[PDB]
């Protein structure tokens, strides 16, 4: 079908549009469209720096009656800086006044690891390591659970957790309500197999980020690795008489994953949105499978030294 079944009882619709590097002078028609050709699940979050835009998109459908509010499905993120059991409820209200919600379907834990709040995204000490808080992600998660009981979100969920750090949540003393969605990054390169059997396992959806493999990223290198490029891949697609994209997007799709493919041209929201009329064979599964290199488009540098971060663990 076209939507997942949560832990809290609501369902999620499986395809959602991603807004990071959507440039806020673009990103609102290209919201505006993923609406109108059926996209009913978008994911954002404050550090995207475009929420008050999406948000316009949004409320301009609401008000058409192109969709209703329950028909929506809308995901943002606590940012880094704002894990401080104190900060939490305002950093949730902010994002919730910029896409004009009185509430949030799913918010989640952008990354395990706080950084001093402040003014600055990423604040970094003279030499330009970031700056950790003392916090501890029980009891972000603890902040989380009563945003659930003040009505301002339906589910909570967390992003970038690996697998010791889902554990540490669903084995939190006095955990109230657990997490719905991990949200991870996942492509061909890096498939993910034992994070997410792990979640699925603990009733746990993955969703899968950068699924084209995020070739906007600004940090890309022309020696990179490129999924779109990848000539066994679009070997596949022709089989199917598909585009790569598509075929990247139906390949999470059939691992019961969640998965939110990046666009802000029209064509390609469009086609990035065809992917309920075919089906890939369990051999193709394999094969793409296959191409497993454990490679991560998504990390920072500067990070690795805090406590939490999630990706010295081999899972
Ligand atoms: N939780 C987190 O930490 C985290 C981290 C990374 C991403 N995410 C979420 O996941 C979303 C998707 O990941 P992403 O933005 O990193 O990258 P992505 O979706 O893998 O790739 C987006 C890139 O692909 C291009 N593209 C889209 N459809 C295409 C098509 N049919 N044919 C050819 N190129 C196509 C886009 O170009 P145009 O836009 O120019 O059309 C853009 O350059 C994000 O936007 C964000 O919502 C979450
Ligand atoms: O975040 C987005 O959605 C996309 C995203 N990813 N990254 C790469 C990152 N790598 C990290 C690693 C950790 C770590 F936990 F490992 F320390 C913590 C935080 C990050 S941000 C960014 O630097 C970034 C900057 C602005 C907006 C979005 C992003």
């Amino acid at each position: 079908a076209s939507r997942i079944l949560l832990n809290n009882g609501a369902k999620m619709p499986i395809l959602g549009l991603g807004t990071w590097k959507s440039p806020p002078g673009q990103v609102t028609e290209a919201v505006k469209v993923a609406i109108d050709v059926g996209y009913r699940h978008i994911d954002c979050a404050h550090v995207y720096q475009n929420e008050n835009e999406v948000g316009v998109a949004i409320q301009e459908k609401l008000r058409e009656q192109v969709v209703k509010r329950e028909e929506l499905f809308i995901v943002s993120k606590l940012w880094c800086t704002y894990h401080e059991k104190g900060l939490v409820k305002g950093a949730c209200q902010k994002t919730l006044s910029d896409l004009k919600l009185d509430y949030l379907d799913l918010y989640l834990i952008h990354w395990p690891t706080g950084f001093k709040p402040g003014k600055e995204f990423f604040p970094l000490d003279e030499s330009g390591n970031v700056v950790p808080s003392d916090t501890n992600i029980l009891d972000t998660w603890a902040a989380m659970e009563e945003l659930v009981d003040e009505g301002l979100v339906k589910a909570i969920g967390i992003s970038n957790f690996n697998h010791l750090q889902v554990e540490m949540i669903l084995n939190k003393p006095g955990l109230k309500y657990k997490p719905a969605v991990n949200q991870i990054e996942c492509h061909p390169y890096l498939t993910q197999e034992k994070l997410i059997q792990y979640c699925q396992s603990k009733g746990i959806v993955v969703t899968a980020y950068s699924p084209l493999g995020s070739p906007d990223r600004p940090w890309a290198k022309p020696e990179d690795p490129s999924l779109l490029e990848d000539p066994r891949i679009k070997a596949i697609a022709a089989k199917h008489n598909k585009t790569t994209a598509q075929v990247l997007i139906r390949f999470p799709m059939q691992r019961n994953l969640v998965v939110i493919p990046k666009s802000v041209t029209p064509e390609r929201i469009a086609e990035n949105f065809k992917v309920f009329d075919f089906e890939l064979s369990s051999q193709d599964m394999t094969t793409l499978l296959s191409y497993n290199r454990n490679w991560r488009v998504c990390a920072l540098l500067s990070c690795t030294s805090h406590k939490d971060y999630p990706f010295h663990e081999e899972f």
